[PDB]
């Protein structure tokens, strides 16, 4: 099964700056949302959801075919908050309609990252919206209550190796997890892209506790709370040498991250010969807006 990319017709480099800068001011804009958070946390998970169904042995999911537009899969109790980021795009959708759906989503979860803080993240253009029938089945986003040997075997199905998985969950420094969502709460509500996730798992005093709904999760006395998957990275030894590495090296984490992010972006989707480059976007920031 082969999703070839397929540019916009006659659209440019330019044309996608346009659409990450009203991304962008509408992060700046709408910065309340959340006790003012922001949108940027909810839109990289958006990007990574959407992206998270792929499937390496088929080749079905994967952000290609913009198919969180479509009931089943935007009702996937995985998926409980991403309405949020969807609300969020629909008028930068308005705005840019000739934009595919899976292309304004991957770009949503790009601009957020770059627009807080985070490293550039190459993005290439021409995924096709494919009908509701391509719409994959719930079930294919992780559990939070499992341990490493759960992960490591997940993510072989999106083709990440151990190092390409800890970069990833270094995500979760952003935002929060909410109770009503998934059943846990708590975290450090940062909407700055950093190597916090891995300071926080080696240098906090970690307990295991059962929260409200049941659920078990690490709490720490200075507040932070992990996933049974986050501290799984700590648990294993050969993520926890990962999780030591970034935890000491920004930059690392930082170029890893954004070639794992790309990946987990494009997984799925043959780009020909003749596609353009990955298009790198100036943060409003350096374009003085
Ligand atoms: C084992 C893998 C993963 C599990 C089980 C997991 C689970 C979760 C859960 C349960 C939440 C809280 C949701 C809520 O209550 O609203 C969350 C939040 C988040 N996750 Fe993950 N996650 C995983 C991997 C990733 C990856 C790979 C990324 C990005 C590259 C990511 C990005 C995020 C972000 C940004 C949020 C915050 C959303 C917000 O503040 O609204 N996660 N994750």
């Amino acid at each position: 099964l082969v999703h070839v990319a397929s540019v916009e017709k006659g659209r440019s480099y330019e044309d996608f700056q346009k659409v990450y800068n009203a991304i962008a001011l509408k992060l700046r804009e709408d910065d309340e949302y959340d006790n003012y958070i922001g949108y940027g946390p909810v839109l990289v998970r958006l990007a990574w959801h959407i992206s998270g169904t792929w499937d390496k042995h088929d080749n079905t999911g994967g952000s290609y075919g913009g198919t969180y537009r479509f009931k089943k899969e935007f009702n996937d109790p995985s998926n409980a908050g991403l309405q949020n980021g969807f609300k969020f795009l629909e008028p930068i959708h308005k705005e840019f309609p000739w934009i595919s759906s899976g292309d304004l989503f991957s770009l949503g979860g790009v601009t957020a990252v770059q627009e807080m803080q985070g490293p550039k993240i190459p993005w290439r253009c021409g995924r096709v919206d494919t009908p509701e029938d391509t719409t994959p089945d719930n079930g294919r986003l992780p559990d939070a209550d499992k341990d490493a040997g759960y992960v490591r075997t997940f993510f072989q199905r999106l083709n990440m190796n151990d190092r390409e998985v800890v970069a990833l969950m270094g995500a979760h420094a952003l935002g929060k997890t909410h109770l009503k969502n998934s059943g846990y709460e708590g975290g450090g509500a940062n909407n700055v892209f950093t190597n916090e996730f891995y300071l926080n798992l080696l240098n906090e005093d970690w307990k295991l506790e059962k929260n409200d709904a049941n659920n078990e999760q690490w709490d720490s006395k200075s507040g932070y709370m992990m996933l049974p998957t986050d501290y799984s990275l700590i648990q294993d030894p050969k993520y926890l040498s990962i999780v030591k590495e970034y935890a000491n090296d920004q930059d690392k984490f930082f170029k890893d991250f954004s070639k794992a992010f790309e990946k987990l972006l494009e997984n799925g989707i043959t780009f020909p010969k003749d596609a353009p480059s990955p298009f790198i976007f100036k943060t409003l920031e350096e374009q003085g807006l």
